[PDB]
């Protein structure tokens, strides 16, 4: 389903993380019935909630705005060796700078129950 | 700041993609003045908008709920060659299955200007 905002249409697309950061393709059926085949160029990253525009695919023409949702892999989707390799592909890590002499509580993350 | 949810507290934490999918650590000052040092175990993925619980760090005690936002790298953050390496670390890609005989419009993505 598409939402109408003035003369523009808004569509919420979901793509996998790989395509989001390494490029790929996705498609969707337009309200006209034609299918739009979209290519995400390697190098042009799609971030969570980011918006992009498809020129002239709106209403009498306006544009089509795609709002992206990125699906992440589940736990243990790869080996530890590969996870180490990610450190060489992705940008430098950000580590905490805890004030010296502050009291620190080493905590663990527990799963959140929807209800 | 922290939002009070009855007996629990809610904190909006932002981490880089690297830590989100490969593990690492982050810290935050608690309402008590104490600093919480959190370790994200390699293999335990954090997804956009995902919530996690730090038990006992709530209100007189309840729990602390952390809602994560994942910061993504800008465009051209690595070599084309490295992007292809991602293909072997992340799960299989999802590609378009467009109905044959359907009208197909090859589209390009343009930036979304807030103004």
């Amino acid at each position: 389903s598409f939402k109408r905002d003035g003369d523009d249409l808004v569509y919420e697309a979901e793509i996998d993380l790989l395509t989001a950061i390494a490029g790929g393709e996705f498609a969707l059926e337009h309200v006209s019935g034609d299918w739009l085949k979209v290519g995400i160029v390697p190098g042009e990253v799609i971030a969570p909630g980011m918006r992009k525009v498809i020129e002239g695919k709106g209403m009498p023409y306006g544009n089509l705005i795609i709002k992206f949702t990125i699906k992440f892999p589940e736990n243990h989707f790869t080996s530890e060796e590969n996870l180490k390799k990610l450190e060489e592909i992705l940008p430098p890590r950000i580590v905490p700078a805890i004030p010296k002499k502050a009291t620190v509580d080493e905590c663990v993350l527990a799963d959140f129950d929807p209800a």
